[PDB]
């Protein structure tokens, strides 16, 4: 099926897709066609930011559906949140951001409830009320992300 | 004097301006050329989101400087911070951001050290560690900034 991805300037990317294709697959196509890194890409449909792990069918995206592409600026501090599946999530953050706030971003991006998230850094399970600075988390530091068992 | 406004797809818009032109006036020009409503526009320069009620000269924007045009956001909410002169600081923020983080953002936008900042909302001094939601701070709430030597 054919779908359209539009920037908020009206710049359009037309994609050949399958209902079982994932949002991550779509970002890969956008990178190959437009040269936009997947990390900068934010896809929106029906007012929701679309999670990489989900399929187009999961979001009820169908023939001739129009998705919105919002792009994230780099700017200052980035950190990596890394799964043991080998997925590396880039987050734009600030030193005074709390772990609670980071998990809220992960919930938005990946659909994981904050209470199910375990972030690990320096061998420690990170607590929600502390800042990145409190934990000495620096530019391009990596946090391990695993689920509660 | 001309300036550039660039989207993250690389589309560049060239504007005629004077140094006393306001950010609001720049957004209006962007709407005239691109059709993007000012409220969805976010202009980034020197690592800061630019305030509508300020001039180009206020930000040391010079001939053929480039501004980043980030579109809509998506995301959370705007709050206002009133200075002693009645001057408004507009911040993009999330419910789980802490007061400590709000002070950090004020530093980023105004160059005021966090240790010299006190924030007040509904007649109370706000603790650094608590979140905006914890203080019942919602969309377009106005905070008061009080500074100390």
């Amino acid at each position: 099926m054919q779908i359209f991805v539009k920037t908020l300037t009206g710049k359009t990317i037309t994609l050949e897709v399958e209902p079982s294709d994932t949002i991550e697959n779509v970002k890969a196509k956008i990178q190959d066609k437009e040269g936009i890194p997947p990390d900068q890409q934010r896809l929106i449909f029906a007012g929701k930011q679309l999670e990489d792990g989900r399929t187009l069918s999961d979001y009820n995206i169908q023939k001739e559906s129009t998705l919105h592409l919002v792009l994230r600026l780099r700017g200052g501090m980035q950190i990596f949140v890394k799964t043991l599946t080998g997925k590396t999530i880039t987050l734009e953050v600030e030193p005074s951001d709390t772990i609670e706030n980071v998990k809220a971003k992960i919930q938005d991006k990946e659909g994981i409830p904050p209470d199910q998230q375990r972030l690990i850094f320096a061998g420690k399970q990170l607590e929600d009320g502390r800042t990145l600075s409190d934990y000495n988390i620096q530019k391009e530091s990596t946090l391990h992300l695993v689920l509660r068992l």
